[PDB]
This record gives C-alpha cells, structure tokens and sequence, in this order.
C-alpha cells in the first residue's frame, strides 16, 4: 500500500543534498562511528575506576532507596521512582542497528487505532480554534540563530557569519520559493533558494536507559528497544521487521581492547534530523513570535519555569492526573499538518508561506549510519514531497507541533471523559475561540499543564471532578484507550517538565510539592550526551560549554529531592573507593575553572567577575545548552547569558518578512 522511493547516495536525486565542499561531502559519506566520550576533561566514559563508581553507586542507591510509587503512580517519601541502573551504559557506544526512520505513519496509527481525522465537529473546531489563538496578534521578533549549530542541507555550515547571510536570503527569497512550490516546482525552489531537498538523520545517544536487576540470576537485564529495518520503513510497517537492537557491550572488548564490567551496555540511539536551514528560516521568523504569545498570554497552561511556578498552579487542584504518551513524534499525524495549512490559509496567512509550512513537514529523509555498512539513502522523492513521518525533530516548528497536538489532546479527553456539560459552550468557530482563550488561561474547572509530550490535568471543585476520578481509574486500569488521537496511560511516577510531583499521606494535589528528579542530576553528571569537546576552541559551539558551572545550580536545582544530602554523600564514598580524591573538590575546581573560562564570553563580565548576577537556569543552560531546546525558552534565560549561546538576525529584516506572511 505504497512503498516510499529509495535512493542511494550515487543517485542524482541523493547527490543534490550536498554542495560542492569538503563539509557537505564528508556529511553525505560519514560512516558509522563510535568511541568513548570525554565524560570531563581527562575521562573517558569507559575508564576502570569510573565505571567501578557507577557500579558501586547504582548498587548502593538502589539497595538503600528502592521506588516509593504508589497503586496510582504517585511518587511519595524518598522522591525514587526506580532503580538507579539507568548509569550502568558505556557511553559513546550505541546499541545495533539504530532505527530506520519510517517514511509513513498511516498505518502505525491505524493499526494503534487512532483517528485519522477530527472524530467529531467539536474537535474540529478546537483544533482550528488552537491555530487562531496561536497564530494571531503576533508581533516581530529578531531570528534567533544556536551558535555551532549547522545549516545541514546543502552547506553543512557552522559559521554563524554564512548562518546569517543564509537566513537573511531565506527571508528575502521565501516568497518566490512558497510560489514556486504551489506551482508544483518544488526542484526550482530547491535549486534556487535551498528550499527543500531533505532532513539529514543523525543518530542521538539516549545516556540512559532502563535497566533491571533479575534477582533470580543476579545477572542485569536492559530494556529491548524495538528498531526498524529498511524493508519495514519504506513500506510503513507493510513488509519487512520490527525487531530488539542489541545493546550487548561484549564486542567492545574484541574490537576495542575495551574491558566491559558486568552489567554494562550500549547506549539506546534515538534518530534526529536536521532540518534545511533555507527551509527553516522562515518558519522559525513565525514560530518565534508564536511562542512569545502562548507563553505571555496563554502562561497558566504553557509557560514553566521553576518547580515553585508549576507547584502554585497545581496546589490549586482537587485532582492532578500525570499522563504519559507513547512515541508521540513518530504517531504524530500528517491530518493536523493539513488542518494547521487549512486553518492558517481562512486566517489569511500568505498562501506561499503556508506551502513552505506543509513542505517542510513532508520532507524525504536522509538516513546517514544506522550500523556498520548499513545507510547512505534518501527515503522520499524531493521533486514532490509527500513523506509521513510524523514530527520531524528539526522542523522550525516542532515543539508548538506537538503543544497543539498535545493540548487540544487532553482538553477532548476532559470533555468526553469528565465534562459533557462544556460541550454547549462549543457551538461554532467564535464560542469555540472564547472558550479555548478561557480554558488556556486557567479559567475553567477543568485545567492543564503542558509542553508537548509531557503534561499534568487538573480538576477543581466542581462537576467534572467526579468524572476526573473515573478517568484517572480507567488509566489505572489500563484497558481502553482515552483518546481516539494518541496512546495515553499515566506516567508511572508522575513528573512535569523533570520535576517530580512529591505527594505526602493525603495523596492530595493541595499538600504535594514539585521536587527536583535526583535521578535526573546522576543522568546530567556521570552519563552526559556529549563528551566535553575539549578540541572545540569557541566554548559557546560547544554541546557542553561550561560543564563545571551545573555545580554552583545543583543545591538550587535538586536541594528539594529528599534523598539529595544521602545521594552527595553516597557519590563522594564512592568517588573515593573509585579514585582516592574528592568529587566535591573536584567539581569545586571545575567550577572556579568554568567561571573563569565564562567571562571571556560575557562582554558585561569582568575578567573575574564571578556568577553573582546568574541564576540557578543560567547555569543549568550554560553546562547543557540541550535544556534550552525541551526545558526552557529565550524568555527564562538573561539576556547577556542569551547572547553567549545564540546570534540574531535584525528585527528590520524579520519585521519585514513577518509583515509579508500576516494576514492584512
Ligand atoms: N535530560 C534529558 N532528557 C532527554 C534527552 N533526550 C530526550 N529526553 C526526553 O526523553 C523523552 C522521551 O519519551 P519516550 O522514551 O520516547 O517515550 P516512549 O517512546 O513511549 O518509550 P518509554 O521511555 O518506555 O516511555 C522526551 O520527553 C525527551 O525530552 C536528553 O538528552 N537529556
Ligand atoms: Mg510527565
């Protein structure tokens, strides 16, 4: 029922995505490639005495502070919602293969049994009524542009100088190219303004990942991840398999001279594309304006900044509910892409834009090295984009993608599980409007909290709670289903935005507080992402630029997590059976390092000005720029920390093209 077209990197079609430079070569032939990560300058993920401390950690913590999560999936007493085997990876190492990206959704979706459309006209009109109040009264903002970051498709540039140029073109020639695409001439378009062509695929580490104990053999277990093969892929699951990669690390030792303890494995891989930065530019010149919106006045449901900020909110409720959903990028449907299009062209959005907009969420894929001698294929056809690949992670607009999803997701699920007495307030395109903006601001008996995937539901006083109730028992229950969009269940050991939801005897909303993940901050410090890049000259290109800084936030970050004095001490006990030294004086030194290394790119910051004008997100962003993509926005950061990370493009050139996309 339709296999995508495949092309080998040989083929013209595979060919065009790259320019004619050693970067854009290099990137179309890169083979697969593994090796340990410089966990801190000077470590290797794989060294003996460090994977002897997390051997000794993760037994340790685990023993002493075993999950305190209930029947319902509410965390209590310690704040541990699982063992901390999670460490137990030899970083740098992937599990084989990777997954091949599938180039259609349809029928994962149909066979999960979820809606390949708007169920009911309600639906449909808050759907629509989410784009007008996202989409609006938006004002012009400079494009603002992740330094290293890379252009990919064609350039594969990371200087923000050719960044600047690229994007400001992009704003200038998005007009002739939207036109050029609504004529079918999506090849023009591409040679033209390299607009198009395709995402290329990096495969991600996922540091962590589960890990169990099986008491029976005392012999660890990891969590089988389910991959993909080609055949399974280009066919959207119709031919070919689905099957466990192998994250077994006894081949490190054979091909690497690796010494592999007990228990240790390969790192699960996630695929993550890079989008077309001509492509991107100007859907980020609109994406920008539109989460300045949602997160000033629609704040209550979309803004999140510090656990006390999300505990004001929730302490509010008779009733918190913690939803999970499954895979949401890879189920996220092509039918919202088309109804957001459909939406934005009634608002009066330039119909050139809209088509950029659709383009680029039917973009053909670049699949680089899943395994060893395994990769280097285009799944798509450029010359008419028509790939269904749910979210695509590096789209302009991804996260509002999945916010819009997400948000319209949950308030369906209270009305048809919890309030079918707000159905009358749902009549048409204006009421539907009025009570979106209401139930958005926090306004109704029926709440929520979200950013994408991750969200927290919320019932006051009133009608719909006893409904709330029975929901919350169905999700227990886990036998149907609560949308006919998405796989919903409750997170077991319900979480929002990293911060655990800590509940006391009462297991009441009104007496829980939001705590720091303690397992989050093991994650951060002994299995980073990404090694320190000590060769990378310009920190601020960095994946990690200032890794000692995290230190100075720590207390201000984890200091709530009951167990966080218990887990300092356990780290530096067994820091010092590992290394016979410190970890704290350790990281004491790191961090005087760091803050010294920072002034040189903080043109306010004297040459030893120290952090006393940072806050606690300042340095949690400044050791892991990551955070800045799924935690938190421009907005949460100070603005000279802001520009030690990020470049613009002038507000002249944006306000100009934003004039030109608007509706009159
Ligand atoms: N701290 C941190 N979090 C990350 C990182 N990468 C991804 N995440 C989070 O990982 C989450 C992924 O949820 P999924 O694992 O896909 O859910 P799933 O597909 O159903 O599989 P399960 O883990 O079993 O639930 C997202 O919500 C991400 O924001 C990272 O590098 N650092
Ligand atoms: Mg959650």
């Amino acid at each position: 029922p339709r296999r995508a077209p495949a092309f080998p990197l040989s083929d013209i079609k595979a060919q065009m995505l790259f320019a004619n430079n050693i970067k854009a070569q290099q990137a179309s032939k890169r083979s697969f490639k593994e090796g340990a990560i410089e966990t801190y300058e000077g470590l290797l993920s794989v060294d003996p005495r460090f994977l002897s401390f997390k051997n000794e950690l993760s037994r340790y913590l685990t023993d002493h502070f075993p999950a305190n999560v209930d029947e319902y999936g509410r965390v209590y007493g310690n704040g541990v919602r699982t063992n901390f085997f999670g460490m137990r990876h030899m970083n740098g190492f992937p599990m084989i293969p990777a997954t091949w990206p599938l180039a259609s959704n349809l029928k994962k979706r149909a066979d999960a049994d979820l809606a390949d459309g708007p169920v009911s006209e309600r639906d449909n009109l808050l759907f629509r009524a989410a784009v007008r109040l996202m989409f609006s009264d938006l004002e012009p903002v400079p494009l603002k542009i992740r330094k290293g970051s890379s252009t990919c498709i064609p350039y594969f540039s990371n200087d923000m100088g050719t960044k600047i140029e690229i994007a400001e073109r992009a704003l200038e020639k998005a007009e002739e190219a939207g036109n050029l695409m609504l004529q079918g001439k999506f090849d023009d378009a591409y040679q033209l303004h390299q607009m198009g062509g395709a995402y290329y695929v990096v495969y991600r580490a996922q540091s962590t990942d589960a890990i169990t104990l099986d008491p029976k053999t005392g012999k660890f277990v990891s969590k089988d991840r389910m991959v993909a093969d080609f055949e399974y892929a280009v066919t959207g699951g119709e031919q070919g398999s689905l099957f466990a990669a192998s994250k077994d690390a006894s081949r490190l030792k054979e091909q690497y001279g690796i010494d592999v303890p007990d228990g240790f494995f390969c790192e699960r891989r996630r695929t993550a594309m890079g989008g077309p930065f001509a492509l991107n530019a100007p859907i980020m010149a609109v994406a920008q304006p539109v989460r300045n919106k949602i997160y000033s006045k629609y704040a209550y449901t979309f803004h999140h900044t510090t656990r006390l900020n999300k505990e004001e909110k929730v302490k509010e409720w008779s009733l918190c509910v913690a939803t999970d959903v499954s895979d949401h990028d890879t189920f996220w449907p092509g039918w919202l892409r088309d109804l957001i299009c459909d939406e934005l062209l009634n608002m009066g959005y330039a119909p050139w834009w809209v088509k950029l907009f659709e383009t680029s969420l039917k973009l053909p894929v670049y699949v680089g090295a899943p395994a060893p001698e395994q990769g280097h294929t285009l799944l798509g056809d450029p010359s008419n984009p028509d790939l269904e690949v749910g979210l695509s992670s590096g789209q302009g607009a991804t996260d509002l993608m999945g916010t819009l999803l997400m948000s319209i997701t949950y308030l369906v699920m209270q009305l048809d599980h919890t309030a079918p007495h707000l159905n009358s307030r749902i009549k048409d395109m204006p009421s539907a409007c009025r009570f979106l903006d209401s139930y958005w601001q926090g306004h109704e008996e029926i709440r929520q909290i979200s950013k994408s995937d991750d969200a927290m539901l919320g019932w006051t006083k009133g009608r719909a709670l006893v409904g709330g109730h029975r929901l919350f028992e169905m999700l227990k229950e886990g036998k149907v289903n609560p949308s006919p969009y998405m796989k919903i269940s409750y997170e077991h050991g319900g979480a929002f935005l990293g911060d655990i939801l800590l509940y006391d005897s009462r297991r009441e909303p009104g007496s829980a507080i939001f705590v720091g993940n303690i397992n989050s901050m093991l994650n951060n410090q002994f299995s980073p992402e990404y090694g320190v890049q000590s060769g990378v000259r310009d920190r601020s290109k960095r994946k990690r630029p200032f890794p000692g800084l995290a230190w100075a936030s720590m207390k201000d970050t984890y200091g709530a997590c009951p167990i966080y004095s218990d887990v300092l001490e356990a780290i530096e006990r067994c820091w010092w059976n590992a290394f016979g030294e410190s970890y704290r004086a350790y990281r004491e030194d790191m961090l005087k390092r760091d803050t010294l290394e920072l002034s040189r790119y903080v043109a306010s910051m004297a040459r030893q000005a120290g952090l006393a004008e940072l806050t606690p997100i300042d340095l949690e962003v400044l050791a892991d720029p990551n955070k800045l993509q799924y935690k938190w926005t421009e907005a949460d950061v100070s603005a000279n920390i802001h520009e030690v990370l990020m470049h613009g493009v002038s507000v002249e050139k944006t306000e100009r093209f934003l004039r030109s996309v608007m509706p009159r």
